[PDB]
């Protein structure tokens, strides 16, 4: 996250942070995700398509700190990675940018309610809150573009949903955006979602709940003039999702 500011997993309880553990038995970050029922978060597809293996795959909830313990954390294994079978990378877009993890512990259960763990509610299909509604975003993600480390502390911003109008523009993003992707940015460009941010929530009030509106999924930069954040456009994936679930 690209200013904004520190934040703790009471404030975000829905976040889902997750790792890789590679032979040699060093654990590396990987991506954000949300907790949309008790045995499934939901991610993007790109942090994974890469080494599709799931049982390389470490889910936290509960989890306010990158490298650390928070109490009331939870530790869970991936049952299932589930990407989506019609993800493509263009130079700058990701499509079907969208992934689901079933989770469970060795003990064998999903995710229980507490002060640091609740689930985040879906959308209803293609409802989406109007253009200049001002969202949350959170992350582990760099704090600038040009960074090498991860901040350690959560971090959580508020950007504004920008019009397709607006996003498709061609000093924007021109013909790479499409209506499957939502823009949001801050009107001066001053916060933003940044690299390891990927898969984490954009989150809107919308028809009375806090509600998962998009997926951190690319952009130009972080936090750059005319180059917004793009998210998956969850709205439009709700048969996919419950095909799953
Ligand atoms: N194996 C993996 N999990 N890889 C991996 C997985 C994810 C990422 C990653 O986080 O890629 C980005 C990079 C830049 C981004 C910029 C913006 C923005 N301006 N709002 C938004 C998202 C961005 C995402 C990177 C690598």
């Amino acid at each position: 996250i690209i200013g904004g500011e520190f934040t703790t997993i009471e404030n975000q309880p829905w976040f889902a942070a997750i790792y890789r553990r590679h032979r040699g038995g060093s654990v590396t970050y990987v991506c954000g995700g949300s907790l949309i029922s008790p045995c499934w978060v939901i991610s993007a597809t790109h942090c994974f398509i890469d080494y599709p293996k799931k049982e390389d795959y470490i889910v936290y909830l509960g989890r306010s700190r990158l490298n650390s313990n928070t109490q009331g954390e939870m530790k869970f294994e991936v049952e299932n990675l589930i990407l989506h079978k019609d993800y493509s990378a263009d130079t700058l877009a990701h499509h079907n940018d969208i992934a689901l993890l079933k989770i469970r512990s060795k003990e064998g259960r999903c995710a229980q309610p507490s002060r640091t763990i609740q689930t985040i509610a879906l959308p209803s299909m293609y409802n989406d809150p109007q253009f200049g509604t001002s969202c949350e975003i959170t992350g582990f993600g760099k704090e600038q573009s040009t960074d090498y480390l991860y901040p350690e502390q959560l971090k959580m911003t508020v950007v504004k949903l920008i019009s397709h109008r607006e996003c498709q523009q061609p000093h924007y993003y021109g013909s790479e955006v499409t209506t499957k992707m939502l823009c949001a940015a801050d009107p001066q460009w001053k916060t933003d979602s940044c690299q390891g941010d990927a898969g984490g929530p954009l989150v809107c009030s919308l028809q009375g709940r806090m509600t998962l509106t998009g997926i951190v999924s690319w952009g130009r930069g972080c936090a750059l003039k005319d180059k917004p954040g793009v998210y998956t456009r969850v709205s439009h994936f709700l048969p996919w999702i419950r095909s799953h679930t």
